[PDB]
Order: structure tokens, then sequence, then C-alpha cells
């Protein structure tokens, strides 16, 4: 479990930071390009992914605290953060790609 819980720290940390790249990334490009509605789509979901990531790491710190964390919610939240990383690495694409 240890482990486990090292791995999925590690991992919400480089999402946090990738998000907080985006951000900025997002607003350069809407200083270059405009307001246009694909970006407000894209603000749209990196706000999103951004208040799941806090509630993610919430669910981390329970599970850090706990001295037998259940390692059924350990994979659980692999699974979420995976997910999250691909929606992520989805908005970096879209970001790019403008």
């Amino acid at each position: 479990s240890h482990m486990m819980l090292a791995a999925l720290k590690e991992k919400l940390a480089a999402l946090k930071e990738k998000l907080a790249a985006l951000k900025y990334k997002l607003a350069a490009l809407k200083e270059k390009l405009g307001l246009t509605p694909e970006l407000a789509a894209l603000e749209k979901e990196l706000a999103a992914l951004e208040k799941e990531l806090a509630a993610l790491e919430w669910e981390l710190a329970a599970l850090e605290a706990d001295p037998n964390p259940d390692p059924a919610k350990l994979a659980a939240l692999e699974k979420k953060l995976a997910a999250l990383e691909k929606k992520l690495a989805a908005l970096e694409y879209k970001l790019a790609a403008l």
C-alpha cells in the first residue's frame, strides 16, 4: 500500500503540474487567437479537470492518513487518475493544434 500511495501521489503531482502549464498556455492562446468558442470549451474542460484533481487529492489525503488503506480504493484511484490523465492529454493536444 505504501508503494501504491507513493506512486499515486507522484502521479497526482505530475498531473497538477501539467494542469497549471496548460492554464498558462490557454490564456496565451486566448490573447493570440481571441475569445473563440473552441477556446471556451477547452477552458471549461480544464476547469472541470482542475476541480476533479482537487477532489481526487482529498481522496488521496484520506487514504494516506488511513493506517490500513483499502487496496480496492487505491486501485480505483489509480484508474480515476489514469482517466483524468487521458482527458488532460486530449486537452493538451487540442491546445497544441490551435
